[PDB]
């Protein structure tokens, strides 16, 4: 059995969403996985029909599935409501309910698609980068945070377990990769990043076998386009990992690529990074690469089929170079680029 | 008049300060500017002698002076110290002082430089960014923060004045410029990124002319880097203009590059947007050019001698196309460098 909660929320979110749902059938078909999901309300959707984005049914289908499949949520139609019940808001609460702390973001430019990028060729060529961002503490969930008509303020609390437990998935992450590590904080301006920094340099202390270095966000942020090749895993808080992985897109070359996990105490979430791009939504462009890779990710994180997930991202990039999508240059929307993603998988199989 | 106080600071600080100084010196000889400068201990040269990153001499020359010429602080000498006394905190006293809310780094690929950048040319090619960042206020300087054995904080906040006042230079900016500005926060996720939003947009309505857009801080990283030349003027709070800043050098090509000018109610500051580089502080070979375009800004906004600013501007362009540094595939030390750059001014000179 693989038990499916599946969340598309809003703008191209159900549109990648039922891109991977196709991946997902057509591996079930021919693999019998014993496929079973449900479609459940959220963000602007659950907003729309219940007042509130992560509404009692969703919560209780995250609760009993064995993952959860999330496009994105938000967009200008939800603008101006109150914070306790924005669109982003049910996201911060599907993490933080299934205490879902580590993030894994990854960014990778497969050899023969240097082309995509913008960066350079022999920049972009072997990259191969992981980011672990810690996802359930930091100023996304910090209080005091509050606002009055003078000032607003927000939070930025690391306890000591909190940097511990996202330290190890780094560490444990990097003994499967390439045995290096760099860990990113603002140290030398912020008390929390001293302590994120001691933190994460105690727990390194039980990986002799890993490399441990660490850097100030602004020299990374820098480092990872002009050296991306030099990092292998990059462990962060939940603000500086949400930009750095933004960032890592323009590796393969675009946001429309990277996939994402979430794991933790609860139910596993696996989502693309990108947002719900209202300026897209409705025209049936939007790259479902990043959807169909989250599948991937769950196939192997969730399920241990990690050769589906293989095959999966071998048809993906097969696909990239047959008919790209408009964010990388070419002129296949969803429907037909999901349709060259499914040749190459039957291709693979039939 | 040009009285001007030079505080070199650490590492490379010193280095690249005393190749602006030749740069300024040639320019006084050249058009008799009636230029008077003193240098005064900072950062850690000014912890070993006098006890604190910015001392009491210091601190008076800077009152006295029209204009800061700064070098950079900071190297594992002084890891470890009190916050109180850190190197950097003695750049944030300095700041905060002389109430510099209004924080300029500019980033442009100059015509036929784009070969410099690690973008690919056509990316590269016509950008021309002006980074507004807010320098007085935010996480930097809020309170409360505070760390123990299990846990830290800091607090980021902003009131409306200090808002308001950082847009509207960006609006004046704009209006210089081409009268686009972006506005950068974490709305979505963060009360003081929706205070920031609001206050922005009521800035905003004074200035129709200037077209206002929003970016949250990631999908900004990933289009800083992708979209470079869509971008005018882009405004945005501490830490993230920080961040943005340095992601910016991968533009033009390298860190070694960036000037930046900090302007308010008090003496204007000019130093590099770069670091004291202990990794190669000591080995003749840091780029000065972010030193030589901070003295540049410096004429320009302190001094109202922009054709000058303009003339340095140009000898710089030729320098790196003549005879590059090795932070961008050449090989010429800091020295040599410089000497170019004087060559080129005194060319123009005629
Ligand atoms: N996990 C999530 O639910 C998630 C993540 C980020 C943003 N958001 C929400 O998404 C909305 C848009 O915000 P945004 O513009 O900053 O982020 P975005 O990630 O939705 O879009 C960023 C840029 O990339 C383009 N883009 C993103 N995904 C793409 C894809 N698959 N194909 C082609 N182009 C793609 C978009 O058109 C836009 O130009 C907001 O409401 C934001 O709050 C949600
Ligand atoms: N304004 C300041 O005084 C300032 C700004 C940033 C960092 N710092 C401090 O500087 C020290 C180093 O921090 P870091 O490594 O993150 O930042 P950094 O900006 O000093 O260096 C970052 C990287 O860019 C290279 N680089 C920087 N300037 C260069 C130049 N002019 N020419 C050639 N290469 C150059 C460096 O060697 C290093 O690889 C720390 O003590 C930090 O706190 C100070
Ligand atoms: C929806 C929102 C909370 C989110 C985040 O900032 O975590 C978005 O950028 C993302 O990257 O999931
Ligand atoms: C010295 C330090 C406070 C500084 C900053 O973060 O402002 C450094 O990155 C810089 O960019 O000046
Ligand atoms: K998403
Ligand atoms: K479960
Ligand atoms: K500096
Ligand atoms: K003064
Ligand atoms: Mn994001
Ligand atoms: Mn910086």
């Amino acid at each position: 059995s693989m038990k499916v909660a599946v969340l598309p929320g809003d703008g191209i979110g159900p549109e990648v969403t039922e891109a991977a749902l196709k991946v997902l059938r057509a591996l079930d078909e021919a693999e019998g996985l014993g496929l079973a999901y449900e479609v459940f309300p959220f963000g602007g959707a659950a907003i729309d029909a219940f007042g509130e984005p992560f509404p009692e049914p969703t919560r209780k289908g995250v609760e009993e599935a064995e993952a959860v499949l999330l496009g994105s949520v938000g967009g200008p139609k939800w603008d101006g409501l109150p914070r306790k019940i924005r669109p982003e808001t049910g996201l911060l609460s599907l993490r933080k309910s299934q205490d879902l702390f580590a993030n894994l973001r990854p960014a990778k430019v497969f050899p023969g698609l240097e082309r995509l990028s913008p960066l350079k060729e022999e920049i972009a060529r072997g990259v191969d980068v992981l980011i672990v961002r810690e996802l359930t503490g930091g100023i996304y969930f910090g209080e005091p945070r509050g606002m009055s008509e003078a000032e607003a303020w927000n939070t930025e609390r690391y306890s000591k377990p909190e940097v511990e437990r996202v330290a190890r998935v780094a560490f444990e992450a990097a003994r499967k990769r390439r045995k290096h590590v760099v860990s990113v904080d603002k140290a030398n301006v912020l008390e929390v990043g001293e302590f994120w920094r001691k933190t994460v340099e105690e727990v390194g202390r039980g990986y002799p076998d890993v490399a441990l270095e660490h850097q100030y966000v602004d020299a990374m942020a820098m480092h990872l386009v002009r050296s991306p090749a030099r990092f292998d895993v990059v462990v962060t808080g939940n603000i500086f990992g949400d930009i750095l992985s933004d960032l890592a897109s323009v590796l393969p070359g675009s946001l429309g690529l990277l996939p994402s996990a979430s794991l933790g105490r609860g139910t596993p979430v696996f989502e693309p990074v990108h947002g719900s791009a209202p300026d897209i939504a409705g025209k049936g462009i939007a790259n479902p690469t990043a959807a169909i890779l989250s599948a991937a990710m769950m196939l192997e994180h969730a399920f241990g089929l990690v050769e589906l997930a293989r095959k999966v991202e071998d048809a993906v990039a097969k696909a990239l170079l047959e008919t790209p999508p408009p964010d990388l240059g070419g002129s296949a929307g969803t429907e037909a680029f999901t349709a060259t993603v499914l040749r190459h998988l039957a291709a693979a199989a039939l």
